[PDB]
């Protein structure tokens, strides 16, 4: 009991979400969501080099997403760990 | 083809970001940006169960950022993963 019909967002829903998913996927993954909030974000882009002394044409982008309070809140680039969740 | 002084990012350095931290020690650790944009994003939160039949008590919190394309770009919450890259 002590939790209604549908409100119960588990561990593998978060695990199915993905970097780039629209609000509607996301939405349908998890359900409503219980609070949302809009303000103003900054991204910060780097190129980045993987194996140093890899050339120029060899850099790759990676871009950092912060939140209202100005601290870190994503990361944006191709690792392939294979992603279960993103981070925090 | 060789990349100049002192704009050289590595994965190691990606590797020492942490969801929290603000522009300025992300500065310290990645260097001066290479593009900053500014714009309107959004989160959702939600309060999810860690395993089956938790309880309204056992619940923890998890946020998601979406980015100017109305894309997921960030999570907030605790996995404790040992967090090596905030996954993309």
């Amino acid at each position: 009991i002590d939790i209604q019909q549908g409100n119960v967002v588990t561990q593998d829903m978060i695990d199915q979400l993905r970097p780039g998913m629209t609000r509607r996927q996301v939405r349908f993954i998890m359900g409503n969501p219980l609070i949302v909030d809009t303000f103003h974000a900054n991204r910060w882009d780097y190129l980045y080099s993987i194996q140093p002394g890899g050339g120029r044409r060899q850099q790759e982008r990676v871009s950092l997403f912060f939140n209202d309070s100005d601290q870190l809140a994503g990361l944006n680039g191709d690792f392939m760990p294979g992603v279960s969740r993103d981070e925090a």
